[PDB]
């Protein structure tokens, strides 16, 4: 019952009731400047004028170097027992114990304004407001990334974001420089197989797991460690768009995930994640066929299970999406007692990276002093002066150590204050070296992996996905060179890869070729455990009651937790939105309502009110997507006219209450993927 | 015939047959970390990494305030004549004189990575580097402004602009707080029709008009004076998408003016346009039924005809669009000696806010040493130090009056040194005052002037664009607003958009009701000059021989200045684009090559190459939204297929001489508005 926001209320501003005022106070008006005459010049006195002025014209920041492009919202976190066990971490020292937390989702190539609904990896960055200071749990949707060494992380960025000389394609790994850099450097195929995957185009910011991605260490109070690895769980159930549908939804809603993620949470519809972690001992470094340093492998739950450490719920959103969302600085070093790195030659590399690009965004040193940045636990050091310093500090003697300031701030450690240290059994040992292990050299096992884990149809997403982006690649070696590195996880993959292209894909290469199986990287298999906040589209007219009982169906399908929009010619008396301002791709299931069959036929499907057509486009759209579609009584003949039966799977005609009967099912289903073809008839 | 980037050749730098270094030089490599020992922590001592990293860290600069959204080339200003006799400005000074130029097109509301096919206002910035001076005329493709005061300007954007609490929606006007805008200050309704109409979704930067919309003046040598208003004439005619077109191409391709820009320079099709201008006496400045002072209103051309002064050519695309495109700097307050300002409100704020508002940006006081924003007529004067300082100053008396530096830099005015001066004739007269001009007041005659000068049509869009965005108003009273705004301007389109909203706007409010009709306000009136560079989808097949034919039709339609895709299952030898790749957004006609039927029915149209029905989508939306559409011999069946007669206009079936010839003939027509239902019907 306590507000997630509670610390950010005192630097909240009310400017209801009030007269306008400049920023060094003093009351005024800003609808006029100054002139000298009554069709005169401006004058340069005009105070008024350019403080307001200079504020506008000041606005900007810098967006993220990554991620720009991103939503988020505050919540709680709460952990299900005493960890301590396991790990010194205070925010799991517990029953019951409760943190706030802000988490951000976001795409990676997109510039501010892109698409929600283009083909990316995703942000999933969490941050726990913990009493002995701030935890960010950096991550993403997909539990491995691109490359193997940090130092390669402009390389990666530069060829997937837009072309420098033209700056095209916006938010797109179609086109040359991406692919050149995947066939280049083939370590990033398995995050590219993710990416062509149904974790490339979410459903919602709700429907994603989330990874740490990195093998993380937990620390004991003596001194013990253990490998582990981070996972948020989705109650929400795993869910995923098809790109035809994706395409189309980036143009008519670029804001589909934002207004999604703000819409549940308005609801009263809070979604939720359970932490989970992959715990192993320090010997199992190099046990499981791979490197567990190596970020581009995950570790397959059939040799570490996961264990639920607690729930997190985001359950408020904020009040000013610049001074909060936008603001917000995540760092990988943000690291509390209780946690340690590892050698990951990825993750080491990130904890310069992300401290150092704050000084870009933020133009100062002291970022940390914003409201949204602060810790709830207190900071205390000898830190002074810089850009934008907030606070006044008491203690002249500002340094260490001192007699005059009798040890205080004082030293803390392992035995003393309860402060971070690093694991005490952790050794170095060789020569200094720019280089990677040999362990890391396998590229191409997991991918075949992830591919075989995969569903028939899943498997034909992924197919698809690499066809319509490789036909995009203009260089003729730079697709050969593509077909070889695919040839070389599957020969099946570049065999089929190859037609569309219309390229001969090269000879079976069996060096890395196994039938090897994974549990839990599937999505359109697992039906959704709650059908709550999906969306319902009922297609009605406002001629000849037929509202009245679509009415009727909507007050029935929310009563079960759905989120339905009855659509007509103009907004009527019961009209939520209209033809022109309607589409299949708002909607995870469209309904037509009886008596509306006249808005598909002849006279009335040719209204001046919305384009020609748009009523049977939705429909079509609809069914062509894989989206439960149905059609109440005579609306039957609505389905007949698109040529869609009333036999198949996922099509849902007859009377009202068999109609909300079958098509609520179906929305567990989410998608039937009956209705894709597969190569070979 | 010169390079227009000659000068910026000086500072290209060539990384072709070199070795990797460091920004301090220095042979290096910057592939693996610096780690102590084979599976090692990074060190700190890696400079290597820490200098690569930290540029990238780093690469990001504050986006525009407005107008983020934009691309740009370079080009070449030829005058036609010697025109001492209205202006003292040296790159109008005589005929046959060249003066090189940058011209960065834009939309407004949007962000970065927003959509280029998004309905907005769109920029037109150009840039003169003249010998005497940069000279930018700062405009739009719609010639009146919201607003009247630039005081005002934060007030517009921040309403346009996304909701500050979620940042919703991207790049768009349609939802509560614009709309709550345009009805509480009624000035905005003006380009708010021009905005709603095709202007608002143009078919490229090519196809615009340019307007510098204020009244400026033009200054002779002994001081004599002329009211004047820039108008850009473009060569390429003007063209509009339809709405429901334009939101699909936001989602297939956001990069669609800025690629239709690059691909006309590249292929040797340079767009250009013609500098005109309105000449006005200073003694009829209020005698046209508005005050010319007002930025709101725009001068009919049948008072003051455009006079022609020469011709700007687009030729050179940028080769870094973040060092040219990016960073160029454009201010109205750069002005040269023969132009001088006027008394608009709106004028006076911007030759402020513009050079403030660098400094954000650029982060420092010497963004025009940047090689983009460089003039070619040289830097004399004591601006010392600052951030980012590129020259070495030779002269050491840095002030003025002066003994010791013999009075250089020296005072240029009127008589002396061509330096600027203001117009002698100008004066200042009356109290000082908050406040605008009585003269002001009439903001509903316009816009219903401009509605007057429509088409049928093109009057059916502009009221089908408020009816679409109206809709997503979720307040009442609001749209009660509206329509109480648009009933003063016309009582016929306030019952018509409400009808669309579920209300009546009835009682007619005859105060501003008018007849009038101007010339030259249309788009979809006139037929297009050329159809060089025009799209054409050749939809085609990789069995039966159907390719050897759309190879044929290619090359007769390119012969003739078009530019040809052929269109397959997969890529063919002569094929250019799969289904799965292809959209009708992408083309201005579509064409079914002979042979390619069996893709739109039975087994055929169901291919895992593509998704379901795409082929039969791409001709549909294509004749939808009002394209030419055509068959060649038996691929009239496609046609039969989707319910489309070979007779009615813009349809062409029959042999490919009889295609090739009538589709080039469509071209021109463009749009076949026909199509479109209109109220009434
Ligand atoms: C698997 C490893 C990685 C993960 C899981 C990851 C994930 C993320 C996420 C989620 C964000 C957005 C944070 C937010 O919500 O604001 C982000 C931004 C960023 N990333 Fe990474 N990324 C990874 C690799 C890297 C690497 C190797 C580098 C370079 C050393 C890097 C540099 C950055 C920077 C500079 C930002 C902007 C941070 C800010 O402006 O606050 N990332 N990354
Ligand atoms: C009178 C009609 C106006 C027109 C035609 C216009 C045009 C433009 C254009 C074309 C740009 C982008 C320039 C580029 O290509 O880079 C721009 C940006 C901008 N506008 Fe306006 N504008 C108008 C009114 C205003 C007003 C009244 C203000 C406030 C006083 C204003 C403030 C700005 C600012 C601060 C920028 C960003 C400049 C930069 O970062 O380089 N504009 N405008
Ligand atoms: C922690 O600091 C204390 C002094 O405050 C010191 O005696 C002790 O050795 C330190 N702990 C360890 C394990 O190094
Ligand atoms: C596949 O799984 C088996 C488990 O029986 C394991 O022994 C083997 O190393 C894995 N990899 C391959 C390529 O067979
Ligand atoms: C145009 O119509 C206006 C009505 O606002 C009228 O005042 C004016 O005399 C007319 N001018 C002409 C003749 O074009």
């Amino acid at each position: 019952e306590v507000d997630a926001r509670q610390r950010l209320k005192e630097v909240e501003v009310d400017d209801n009731g009030q007269f306008m005022t400049t920023d060094f106070g003093g009351n005024i008006e800003e609808q006029f400047s100054l002139k000298a005459g009554g069709r005169g010049s401006t004058l340069l006195e005009d105070f008024i004028f350019r403080q307001k002025l200079q504020h506008f014209d000041h606005e900007r920041i810098p967006e993220r170097v990554v991620h720009a492009r991103g939503a988020g919202a505050h919540g709680i976190f709460t952990s299900y027992g005493d960890w301590s066990n396991i790990t010194a971490a205070s925010f799991l020292g517990a029953k019951d114990k409760q943190t706030p937390v802000f988490v951000r989702f976001s795409t990676v190539a997109g510039s501010r304004g892109s698409a929600d609904t283009a083909r990316d990896v995703h942000g999933f960055a969490t941050r726990f407001y913990t009493d002995e200071g701030n935890f960010d749990i950096v991550g993403n949707n997909i539990p491995v990334f691109f490359i193997q060494d940090a130092i390669r992380f402009p390389d990666l960025i530069h060829s997937v974001k837009p072309s420098p000389d033209n700056e095209v394609p916006q938010a797109a790994t179609a086109h040359d420089s991406a692919w050149d850099f995947f066939s280049s450097q083939p370590s990033a195929l398995h995050t590219l197989f993710w990416a062509m995957s149904g974790n490339g185009i979410p459903r919602s910011y709700r429907h994603m797991d989330g990874f740490g991605i990195h093998t993380f260490r937990l620390v004991t109070e003596d001194g013990k460690s253990k490998l582990v690895k981070w996972h948020w769980k989705t109650k929400q159930g795993k869910a995923a768009l098809v790109w035809e549908e994706a395409q189309v939804l980036a143009g008519k809603n670029a804001d589909f995930h934002r207004q999604d993620l703000w819409d549940a949470i308005e609801s009263g519809n809070a979604p939720s994640w359970e932490l989970a972690v992959q715990l192993i001992d320090e010997d199992k470094a190099q046990a499981y066929g791979f490197d567990l340093l190596d970020p581009t492998k995950f570790l397959p739950e059939e040799f570490a299970p996961l264990q639920v450490l607690g729930e997190m719920t985001l359950n408020r959103n904020p009040m000013n999406y610049f001074a909060e969302t936008e603001q917000i600085s995540f760092q990988p070093g943000h690291i509390v007692r209780g946690v340690d790195f590892t050698e990951d030659p990825l993750l080491q590399g990130r904890l310069y990276s992300y401290l150092d690009t704050q000084l870009n965004r933020h133009r100062g040193p002291n970022f940390e002093q914003l409201p949204i940045n602060r810790p709830v636990s207190g900071v205390h050091n000898n830190h002074r002066d810089g850009q934008g310093q907030a606070w006044i500090h008491k203690n002249i003697h500002h340094y260490s150590p001192s007699y005059l300031n009798k040890g205080y701030p004082a030293q803390a450690n392992q035995t003393v204050g309860r402060g971070f240290f690093t694991t005490p059994g952790r050794t170095a040992s060789g020569v200094l070296n720019r280089e990677l292990s040999a362990t890391f050299d396998d590229h191409y096992t997991q991918p075949r992996l992830f591919f075989n884990s995969l569903t028939p149809v899943e498997q034909q997403f992924v197919i698809n996905a690499i066809r319509f982006e490789a036909s995009h690649v203009t260089n003729e070696q730079v697709k050969k060179n593509v077909l070889e590195q695919l040839n070389k996880i599957s020969n099946d993959v570049a065999k089929r890869v190859a037609v569309a292209l219309g390229l001969e894909a090269p000879q079976p290469d069996p060096t890395y070729y196994h039938n090897n199986v994974t549990r839990g990287v599937s999505i359109f298999n697992e039906s959704l455990p709650t059908i709550a906040t999906l969306r319902v589209g009922v297609l009605s007219t406002t001629k000849g009651g037929s509202l009245d009982k679509a009415k009727a169906l909507k007050e029935q399908l929310e009563k079960d937790g759905l989120k339905v929009t009855v659509i007509a010619e103009y907004l009527a008396s019961g009209v939520d939105q209209t033809y022109s301002a309607a589409d299949a791709t708002a909607f995870d299931a469209v309904v037509v309502a009886e008596g509306a069959e006249r808005v598909f036929s002849g006279k009335g499907a040719m209204s001046p009110l919305f384009p020609a057509g748009r009523p049977s486009q939705i429909l079509t759209d609809g069914y062509r997507w894989g989206k439960p579609v149905a059609a109440v009584g005579s609306a039957k003949k609505a389905l007949q006219s698109i040529g869609v039966e009333e036999k198949e799977a996922g099509v849902y005609a007859g009377a009202q209450d068999e109609v909300i009967k079958g098509v609520e099912e179906g929305l567990k289903v989410f998608k039937f993927l009956e209705r894709f073809a597969v190569d070979g008839d």
